[PDB]
C-alpha cells in the first residue's frame, strides 16, 4: 500500500561514505553537494550507522561537524535526515510543546495523522529522550476542548477494524447530526467521543451516512459549528481518517501555495513522511493541485536546500 521514495542503498559501504562526508568538511569550504548527494540517497537507518563509522574512525560528531559547517535551510534539513526516524516526531513536539508559544499547528498535525501504534512508539520515545511525560506537557500548554482532543487521540485507544455494524453507523450519523446542527450550540463532548475512538472504517461510513441524512459533509458542519484550535483539529482528524496521504499532501500545498514558504511544515513532511507514504502522498498532490510536488518545491525553494528536497522527493509527473 503505502510507498515512501528512499530506501535502503544496496551497496552500502558505511565506512567508505564516512570518509566521504570528512572529505567534504576538511578544511576550508565545503563541498554542500557531496554531503546533499550521499545523505539523500541512504536510509535513515544508514545514515545512523553512517555516523557512528565517522566517529570511530575521526573521533568527531557528524551531526555537530555539519551544524558548524553547513548553514541556512539546507543545514536544518541535513539535521533533520540524520534524526533516528523513531525520534523525529518526538523531537517536532518537544520543539512545538517548548510552549511558551506552543505552536499547535504542529501539535494537530503530528497527533491527527498519526495512527494509534504510531502515537504509543512517540510517546515512548518521548519520555526516553526528554525524561517528560507527552500527555503532561501537551495538557500543560493546551486548554478547553482542543486539549481534550488532543489527549483522546493521544491514548491511541481507537476502536479495531472489524465488520461494519450499519445500525450502529446509522446510530452515530444521526448522533452527530443532533450534537450539531439541530442543537443550539455544540456538544463538543459527543464529536470529541466519535471522531477520536471510533474505527477508521466505521468512521469513514458515518461521513457518507451523515452526507446523506444532513445534506452537509461532515467537514461544512465542523466548519459551521466550530472554531480555531477545536475546528482545526477536528477537520485535520477527518481528513486523515478519509486519507492520511491526502491530508499530508495538502498541508503541503498550503505551505508552498501562498508567498514564499512554510520551511518548517515543509521540511517536517517531506523528511517524517520519506520512509511511509510520500510516493503516496505525491499521487494525491498531483491528482488535485494540478501539480507536480516536484514542480511546486523546485519552484519554490532555493539553492541547495531545493536540491536535497527535490532529490527525497523525486517524481516530476508527480
Ligand atoms: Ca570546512
Ligand atoms: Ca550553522
Ligand atoms: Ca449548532
Ligand atoms: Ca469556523
Ligand atoms: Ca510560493
Amino acid at each position: 500500500a503505502l510507498r515512501g521514495t528512499v530506501t535502503d542503498f544496496s551497496g552500502f559501504d558505511g565506512r567508505a561514505d564516512a570518509e566521504v562526508l570528512r572529505k567534504a568538511m576538511k578544511g576550508l569550504g565545503t563541498d554542500e553537494d557531496s554531503i546533499l548527494n550521499l545523505l539523500t540517497a541512504r536510509s535513515n537507518a544508514q545514515r545512523q550507522q553512517i555516523a557512528e563509522e565517522f566517529k570511530t574512525l575521526f573521533g568527531r560528531d557528524l551531526v555537530n561537524d555539519m551544524k558548524s559547517e553547513l548553514k541556512g535551510k539546507f543545514e536544518k534539513l541535513i539535521v533533520a535526515l540524520m534524526k533516528p526516524s523513531r525520534l523525529y516526531d518526538a523531537y517536532e513536539l518537544k520543539h512545538a510543546l517548548k510552549g511558551a508559544g506552543t505552536d499547535e499547528k504542529v501539535l494537530t498535525e503530528i497527533i491527527a495523522s498519526r495512527t494509534p501504534e504510531e502515537l504509543r512508539a512517540i510517546k515512548q520515545a518521548y519520555e526516553e529522550e526528554y525524561g517528560s511525560n507527552l500527555e503532561d506537557d501537551v495538557v500543560g500548554d493546551t486548554k478547553g476542548y482542543y486539549q481534550r482532543m488532543l489527549v483522546v487521540l493521544l491514548q491511541a485507544n481507537r476502536d479495531p477494524d472489524t465488520a461494519i455494524d450499519d445500525a450502529q453507523v446509522e446510530l452515530d450519523a444521526q448522533a452527530l447530526f443532533q450534537a450539531g446542527e439541530l442543537k443550539w450550540g455544540t456538544d463538543e463532548e459527543k464529536f470529541i467521543t466519535i471522531l477520536g475512538t471510533r474505527s477508521v472504517s466505521h468512521l469513514r461510513r458515518v461521513f457518507d451516512k451523515y452526507m446523506t441524512i444532513s445534506g452537509f459533509q461532515i467537514e461544512e458542519t465542523i466548519d459551521r459549528e466550530t472554531k480555531g484550535n477545536l475546528e482545526n483539529l477536528l477537520l485535520a482528524v477527518v481528513k486523515s481518517i478519509r486519507s492520511i496521504p491526502a491530508y499530508l499532501a495538502e498541508t503541503l500545498y498550503y505551505a508552498m501555495k501562498g508567498a514564499g514558504t512554510d520551511d518548517h511544515t515543509l521540511i517536517r513532511v517531506i523528511v517524517s513522511r520519506s520512509e511511509i507514504d510520500l510516493f503516496n502522498i505525491r499521487k494525491e498532490f498531483r491528482k488535485n493541485f494540478a501539480t507536480s510536488l516536484y514542480s511546486m518545491i523546485k519552484g519554490d525553494t532555493k539553492g541547495d536546500y531545493k536540491k536535497a528536497l527535490l532529490l527525497l522527493c523525486g517524481g516530476e509527473d508527480d
